[PDB]
């Protein structure tokens, strides 16, 4: 409806996405109470129907495209099951399908179109194929976590269709594995063997936090937007103020993402999929499929402290299915680039993503070098601080972290060859030149000390 | 000059290219008579100067890009000389440079721009890198051709610069190897151990034939052009006539290529680079760096007989450095489906090339299947012919060959999504559907017989 779209002050696409995400709670409540007896095919059909309904509500003309990619893989997965070339052909097919979709969409403004659910689906399917090939090997140890994380059996059409179309983690949801989905289907993922998983208390906290972030972001949205950055006229304000804007911006655009992940956690933890075990005391731990770690993402002066708390899940998937599969190159420095290149193509086909990831690589390397210089061969360095007082150091580090994360996040939201450089040149290319000088000078001063 | 361009009836680019190609003959005549004493650096400097002048007279200010590829490789070739990763990095760098040039250069007409000399240069440099890598291995009993080609030593800047900028084979010239260039530089490519090689008699034939083809093509150029097909008002004559046009066309557009190769052969055979050995009788053989074999390209009813008579210096290079190097994977078909893909990218970035190469692959497979069915399992099918009277079969086969080679060469000269399909749909997609039906039916009828 256009009336509600104009009333809420945002485009109808975002409202439709939010209502689709929020519609998962009644589905989970219905599932948790009417499926005590298993009869797994009921769960599989229910998941398929709910996922198809969710896809039809939003993308109600092109959803059958997804129904293609599930079926074709099932053929490729069936024949040449354990050969190496199956992995190659499925990887190439999925990549070329995604690239064709991206090329034929190629919209300039940020739009929530057909692309993202298919992106999540195709990455999950590649993961499933890799896992099946890995589990097809000999039953020896092979890094026992890898052994227990593999799949053994025949993945018939019903199981793969149900696992592909989970209603909760479909749009932007967390990426689970194949082995644990069958555990949920077979009902061995509960707090105790013979009762419903008691998870009401964890879910409300996540829902409250996600709603709080959502409401504060939508309240603070009109004040700051990615149009003041150029405006063709306001590129004359005092330099410091401009930097201050980049400090206020970036920290606000991130809250657009966070909330949805948090809220989808609420629909993913209620069904019991977020169980991993108990702690030393024995109490249950529900932080298994979490996509965000609040209270560490905020207060983290280190540049590397925002890489293990922001995305966490996709990063873990990339590390597990790229680094562990390219141990025969042996360079140890090429792979860390190649993975990023893959992460620079999975997001999109524009140019801003490459520059953003290059800046992230440069900043993390510089931070590693600086933290290696101190506290390892400090001499005067540590006893100069002597831990007498570090309020000023902490606040300066925090401001530096915010400013130089927003400064590299600018090309993420503006991914055109013209607007990016037009808004980026007014800052005198500060970050790249400064960090290049630091990188080229630091070994010399380290050798001096 | 525009006056000569309008007088000759062709654009100034073609005339400039032809005059540049023809300008090599005084260079070769000067070289053959004033360089009895070797002092190799004189030859290297002469080659560099002549190649740079030729590049200047065609592409005035842009030629430095070519230099920007010769020097960088010399660095990559110097450090990490014998490692595996050197091949990977030089391959990726050359491919991405060529792709960037093509993407920034792409136009909708056939333009003689910066691309082609850089394309030849980059493919030659990739070949040099592969050959140098295959020279640092153990000197065991490899394949004799590998030992005959492998280079041992360190290529300094002068030698690589001279070998890269050969004046004769620069624009569209044949692609020789690295080891034999040093043989020419050291003066051992002669009929008699020491004297000027006797090559006047072989050379004049390649001028007579080349000039004959050139004059016939330029005389018959105005009658047939690639505009009558797409005029959209000439698509209404009866069906057969249209097919007849495709028979007359295609066989004419090919003569645009042939001549130049022939003529550059004349400037490549005079210097003595076309020597390979003697025959059984003992007379010299000069068909070493030939790029086309006339008297077999014309009268060849077989569809596979036009692959060993067209350009046999790029096909041989591809087979030597891709087809017979990816034997570790061991599929025997995927490689045949991979190398062509490389050949589908080296030509350009448009879409017509892929379809043309796919059609060539399909027709050659169909021809192989048909020739396998006959003369191997006749079953009273050919024992009755006994060569009684079959000129009709020969002429029918020749007409079929011409028609279905032109029908697949059409997308080569028209490489846009719109023009190609508009000109191709009026023929009712005859070749693809016919060959698909033949491919799907032939095994069944073979099993029947
Ligand atoms: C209150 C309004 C709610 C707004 C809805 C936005 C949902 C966040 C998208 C998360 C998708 C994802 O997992 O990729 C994470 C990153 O990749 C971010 O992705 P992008 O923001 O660049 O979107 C284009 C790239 N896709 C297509 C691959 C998703
Ligand atoms: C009387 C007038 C003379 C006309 C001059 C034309 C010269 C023939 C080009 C041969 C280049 C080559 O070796 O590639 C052979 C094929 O690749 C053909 O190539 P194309 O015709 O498609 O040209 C674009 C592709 N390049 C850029 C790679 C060369």
């Amino acid at each position: 409806l256009a009336r509600v779209a104009e009333a809420l002050g945002s485009s109808e696409q975002a409202l439709r996405l939010i209502v689709s995400i929020l519609m998962g709670y009644p589905f989970a409540l219905f599932q948790r109470y009417f499926l005590f007896q298993k009869e797994t095919y009921l769960i599989h059909l229910y998941n398929v129907f709910t996922g198809l309904s969710i896809a039809y509500f939003n993308f109600g003309m092109q959803f059958f495209h997804s129904l293609l990619c599930v079926l074709i893989q099932f053929l490729i997965l069936r024949l040449m099951g354990r050969t190496v070339t199956a992995v190659f052909t499925t990887f190439v097919f999925q990549m070329t399908y995604l690239m064709a979709g991206y090329y034929f969409t190629a919209t300039e403004h940020y739009d929530i179109k057909w692309t993202m659910p298919h992106c999540v689906l195709t990455l999950k399917l590649i993961g499933l194929a890799i896992d099946y090939y890995d589990g097809g090997k000999d039953p020896e140890l092979l890094t026992p976590e890898q052994r227990r994380f593999a799949v053994r059996g025949v993945p018939t059409l019903l199981e793969v269709s149900g696992f592909s179309y989970f209603y909760g983690a479909f749009m932007v949801g967390p990426q689970f594995s194949m082995t644990d989905y069958q555990k949920l289907a077979k009902g061995e993922m509960t707090d105790v063997p013979g009762q419903r998983p008691n998870s009401f208390v964890p879910a409300l906290k996540r829902l409250s936090l996600g709603l709080l972030f959502l409401v504060t972001y939508t309240l603070s949205s009109p004040y700051i937007s990615e149009e003041y950055l150029i405006s063709d006229d306001y590129m004359e304000k005092p330099f410091w103020f401009r930097c201050g804007y980049i400090l206020v911006w970036g920290k606000i655009i991130l809250y657009k993402y966070v909330t949805c992940w948090l809220v989808t956690e609420g629909v993913c933890i209620l069904v019991g999929l977020g169980y991993n075990g108990n702690d030393q005391n024995g109490k249950p731990v529900w932080d298994a499929c979490a996509n965000m770690k609040v209270w560490l993402y905020e207060t983290t002066p280190l540049f590397t402290g925002t890489i293990a708390s922001f995305n966490i899940n996709t990063n873990a998937w990339v590390a597990r299915y790229v680094f562990k599969r390219l141990k025969f190159l042996g360079n140890k420095l090429l792979s860390q680039a190649l993975a990023l290149f893959f992460l620079a193509i999975w997001h999109g086909l524009h140019s801003g993503y490459l520059v953003c990831f290059q800046m992230e690589l440069l900043i993390v390397i510089v931070e590693r070098q600086v933290i290696n210089l101190v506290r390892d061969s400090p001499t005067l360095s540590t006893l100069a601080s002597i831990t007498a007082l570090q309020p000023i150091f902490y606040v300066l580090q925090q401001t530096n972290h915010w400013m130089f994360m927003g400064y590299s996040l600018v090309p993420f939201c503006l991914f055109t060859w013209d607007k990016w450089m037009k808004v980026y040149k007014s800052i005198y290319f500060l970050g790249h030149v400064l960090f290049f000088t630091l990188l080229l000078v630091l070994p010399y001063i380290r050798k001096l000390l």
